[PDB]
């Protein structure tokens, strides 16, 4: 990520009892509250996409916030799966919600002094919705959530099909093993649109970036770009309108015409929200 010399980035091995393996975590300490930077659909096992593609660590150096980049979890949606992914030979069950909400914060509190409460969850593409869902169900841990080009209504219309095809294109993962058939309650449970009343009741500070142009990680679905763009626009508009109609009053919604679904503009948003996170989490 082309950091300037002299920056204290660490790589940690954090045991996950629920997944029966160690999870690598890239870490920069800087204060008791942290920004959890979640990865996209094609998350690798060596480095988090934020560190591969952006200067996130340097941008948040001496911000008064710690930065946590978990590594791994391709196509996981940072959720707890029903079962090991059926077809690609996965030999354990993804339990990334358990890891992010229980196992990892316990480790970081005991060893780093990072507070398990009062943090920000920031996700993009696959994990944009994850960040909102984490805030919806764990508001003490995440009073702040940002979704950058997230799937804001994964249980509706075209989205279960498109997500299923995207997960197969990203490591051959099976959405059915994750949340069941699209009729299963897990799809609505993990749908940010459906959980808007929780975000409102929690008074979650939400930062929602809506990009333009060709969506990301949908490259293998054999569908015209403009159709995907139309679906995305409609779903994003519905999310914003529903948040307002349901009494939401703690949101930032960003829809710049030249914004794209890409690391450069996801970084642009991460930088733009820094003062916002600082004021909300640290006064």
């Amino acid at each position: 990520a082309f950091s300037r010399p002299g920056l204290p980035v660490e790589y940690l091995q954090v045991p996950s009892a629920s997944m029966g393996r160690d999870i690598k975590v890239q870490f920069q300490g800087g204060g008791p509250h942290a920004v959890y930077l979640l990865d996209g659909l094609r998350a690798q096992d060596d480095y988090n996409g934020w560190d591969i593609n952006t200067p996130a660590f340097e941008e948040y150096y001496q911000s008064g916030l710690s930065v946590i980049m978990p590594v791994g979890g391709q196509s996981s949606f940072y959720t707890d799966w029903y079962q090991p992914s059926q077809s690609n030979g996965q030999n354990y069950t993804y339990k990334w919600e358990t890891f992010l909400t229980r196992e990892m914060p316990a480790w970081l509190q005991a060893n780093k002094g990072v507070s398990p409460t009062g943090n920000a969850a920031v996700g993009l593409s696959m994990s944009g919705g994850s960040a909102l869902i984490l805030a919806a169900y764990y508001p003490q841990q995440f009073p702040y959530a940002a979704s950058l080009s997230g799937f804001l209504n994964p249980s509706e219309g075209w989205w279960p099909t498109l997500i299923g095809l995207a997960m197969n294109d990203s490591g051959g993962y099976n959405a059915n093993s994750m949340w069941g058939p699209s009729s299963d309650p897990a799809w609505k449970r993990n749908d940010p649109m459906v959980q808007i009343p929780r975000l409102v009741a929690n008074n979650t500070r939400i930062w929602v970036y809506c990009g333009n142009g060709t969506p990301s990680d949908l490259g293998g679905d054999n569908i015209p770009a403009k159709f995907l763009e139309g679906l995305t626009l409609r779903t994003n508009q519905t999310f914003r309108d529903t948040y307002a109609a349901d009494g939401g009053r703690n949101g930032v919604f960003n829809f710049p015409p030249n914004g794209t679904h890409s690391w450069p503009y996801w970084n642009e948003q991460l930088v733009a929200m820094k003062a916002d996170i600082q004021h909300v989490l640290n006064g």
